[PDB]
């Protein structure tokens, strides 16, 4: 059944939940944008999708505005340190695929299964602005994706290593914010489940084998 979205309890859980989706959405616009100086030929693309971004911050805003919840912008600070200064440090090496697979892949299955989850359960306003963000997130092959498969031989290992570091730490964000996504309406397994499918996908559209993507999502544990 749909929570009762003007409870305090829920209001609460929101106040967190909202923050993370709305500082993910602010780093994903200057993540594009950092790629920018890495790839200076996919500078206006980069440039469109960091604009993209920038319209699904307001959107999430207004959603947080529109339950009357003001959102705890420094616990989503914290919430994306580890994994904002595991960026950082690929950008400053000019790792280009570690970069890639943090943000085009698995920050992009992480948000897409929040959002198919949280789409059912959601209050009448956020549910259009979320359907609206996901009905137009991207194109087919996504800037990072299709630059992967292409360049694929060359970042083998440096991909493996990526997802080794940072998979886990999914994992992790998952765990932090699972009791106020509960609150929500919203299974645990369900995002789980969803996110593995998608990061599966993507990693199959690269050219990773079965075997392959087996030992990359057992590198969560
Ligand atoms: C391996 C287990 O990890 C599964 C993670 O499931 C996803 C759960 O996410 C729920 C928290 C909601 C936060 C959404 C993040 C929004 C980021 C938007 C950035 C856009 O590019
Ligand atoms: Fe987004
Ligand atoms: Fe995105």
């Amino acid at each position: 059944a749909l929570p009762d979205f003007t409870s305090d309890r829920y209001k609460d859980a929101y106040s967190r939940i909202n923050a993370i989706v709305i500082e993910g959405e602010q780093e994903a616009h200057d993540n594009y944008i950092a790629i920018g100086t890495l790839l200076p030929d996919h500078v206006e693309e980069l440039k469109r999708l960091a604009k993209m971004e920038m319209r699904h911050k307001k959107g999430f805003t207004a959603c947080g505005k529109n339950l009357g919840v003001k959102a705890d912008m420094d616990f989503a600070r914290e919430f994306f340190a580890p994994l904002r200064d595991n960026f950082q440090t690929a950008l400053g090496q000019g790792k280009t695929p570690t970069c890639l697979l943090i943000q085009a892949l698995l920050i992009e299955a992480f948000a897409i299964s929040a959002y198919h989850t949280y789409i059912p359960v959601s209050d009448p306003f956020a549910r259009k602005i979320t359907e609206g963000v996901v009905k137009d997130e991207y194109t087919h092959l996504n800037y990072g994706e299709a630059w992967l498969k292409a360049n694929l031989e060359s970042c083998r290992e440096e991909l493996l290593e990526a997802n080794r570091e940072n998979l886990p730490l999914i994992l992790r964000m998952l765990d932090q914010v699972a009791g106020d996504a509960a609150v929500l309406q919203m299974d645990k397994e369900d995002l789980i489940e969803d996110f593995l499918i998608a990061y599966q996908e993507s990693l199959t559209e690269i050219g990773f084998n079965t075997r392959e993507i087996t030992r990359m999502a057992a590198a969560a544990l």
